[PDB]
């Protein structure tokens, strides 16, 4: 069996985080230079009470009433999150029943950031050809805004939260359709994308609870998200172009062959930065996180789905994804769509 | 390629909390009632500062020092463990780096427990035998000591700190080394194994901080580990005899050509009770958890090394490895070894 992308449905919580309600609470950062420095106009917030899980719970929901995959078809749970419902159980095993999958289905929670969706498609391969499962529901949520500062403007006119669902299915063909992989890691990057305090290294203390002010005016605390955006625009521009070039000379793969180049949608700034290094093509290059911002592991199938929506994906488009973020961690495949 | 156990290591924190201890501790519960009750003597504990990770680590750097395989072989990491250092970046990739693994490595953590392991190997088979990696270190570690409640008796007799690590392995030939595979999910025992608040589903607060006796004489709070003994019991002899019949029907062999029936290390009134139910000869069914205790998902891993340094585990015996708990969450597989 061969493994292919069956469909792909996305879910953004209701409240919205306007570029004018940012301007409003910070004076420094008008709604023009928000626009200008990210692309971003415009993010969702999950509710108080609301969870990954309850997103990622919803874009499943989305996923089955699109009509390609059904609960009853779907023997594997993979949810990518890192923000989930409790130390322990696993999160994935609640979407199992929430959902109304069948108890034979695996079900596990992985925790990456933007790198997420390309390590979740590389496990959904090898579940499917493999034949330990032949409908893979990969689930993608976050909610990072349940650990950003509210004073911290780096992160907050970055970040949304969201989900999605894509189920990975088996495929009769002598085409490979998800795959080839390059993968990444380099754990030196651990403190520039980092909620410090809260688990286990760290547990909450006085210490972890004290507000700072940087040097750019923005306040957290160690419980807090901190990015060191500095860092990791440099780790992008070394590692993204680098692995897109070792992923076509691995394929074999010409570079005119691909149709898009879909990267996680880091913000306009990022994008374009890694365009031009990269030489492609605008028209083969989408910039789509205007009204979502980034959604961390959810970037890449949001992306995807906003293609689908704006007429610009299609079945039998050779597509490079590219993932890259905390961890340092970064992946990237080719998808015969 | 074909994905083969290529060796497994074992690493046990220093601190050792007897039943002589523990009984000083419980009046109510003299070391005779203990070993009774669970057939533990011993576990080992985890150093107040030390993680899972930590305990990983170590692991990991006794398989290297074995000599089957070193760090600049490994090229995929996956960490099963539910006490990560952060909820952001991913433990696996620090360890990467602390290992002196190739940043060219895949990495990312798994959030299971007792049926950890064998999810875990059918992961790294799937990335095996899918030519994503050549060389996948999997690891597992568990510091379930951090959220037992100190006057909790029915956890803390239970429960153990420990870590593996086990080299997966690109391998040439016509015999399949591990699977096939079974797998379970069942959500809806959530609550019966459980830490409630801490994370994104119930933050802490006054509440979750409140001490409760319950009618054993058990204290834990909220924020500490919840297990319903009685319906963990009951969901293990449900479901393991089930899935290993499956297993064996899925696989077309009879149960007879199963040299042995390696079971996640509950306690040993668990095993026995489940031994009796699957009329398995006590040959073919190890309990090796006297002096380890219940360690979550590293059971299996440390069982088998066991059965290695005690000989009576050998290359070529057919092995069916079963993980059960928290989730709910279960999983079979055999294992050509």
């Amino acid at each position: 069996p061969r493994a292919a992308i069956a469909d792909i449905a996305g879910h953004l919580p209701e409240q919205v985080l306007t570029n004018d309600v940012l301007a409003q609470l910070y004076p420094d950062w008008p709604a023009e230079k928000i626009l200008a420095k990210t692309g971003i106009r415009e993010r969702r917030i999950a509710a108080p009470r609301e969870t990954a899980a309850d997103l990622a719970y919803e874009a499943a929901r989305k996923l089955f009433a699109q009509g390609a995959v059904g609960a009853d078809q779907v023997d594997f749970v993979i949810l990518c999150t890192q923000a989930p419902d409790y130390v322990l159980p696993t999160s994935a095993c609640m979407l199992q029943h929430r959902l109304g999958i069948p108890t034979h289905a695996g079900a596990l929670d992985v925790n990456l950031g933007c790198s997420g969706y390309v390590y979740g498609l590389s496990l959904a391969k090898g579940l499917v050809e493999t034949g330990a499962a032949r409908c893979v529901l990969l689930l993608t949520a976050d909610t990072y805004s349940k650990y950003l500062h509210p004073l911290d403007k780096s992160v907050r006119t970055l970040f949304g939260d969201g989900a999605s669902a894509t189920a990975v299915i088996a495929e009769h063909g002598e085409l490979e359709r998800i795959g080839p992989f390059v993968f990444g890691t380099d754990g030196r990057g651990a403190p520039n994308l980092i909620v410090k305090a809260g688990l286990f290294r760290e547990p909450k203390s006085a210490d972890s609870a004290r507000e700072h002010e940087d040097a750019s005016g923005n306040v957290r605390t160690d419980e807090h998200l901190y990015m060191n955006g500095a860092e990791v625009m440099a780790f992008s521009l070394a590692e993204v172009p680098r692995a897109a070039d070792r992923l076509l000379a691995l394929a074999g793969e010409p570079r005119e062959n691909i149709d898009c180049f879909v990267l996680h949608q880091a913000n306009r700034f990022m994008l374009d930065a890694l365009r031009k290094k990269m030489k492609i093509p605008e028209h083969k290059f989408p910039v789509l996180m205007e009204h979502c911002g980034n959604t961390v592991s959810s970037t890449l199938p949001l992306a995807l789905e906003t293609m689908r929506a704006n007429g610009t994906l299609a079945r039998g488009m050779r597509l490079m994804l590219l993932g890259f973020g905390v961890g340092y961690s970064w992946a990237g495949c080719l998808v015969n769509f």
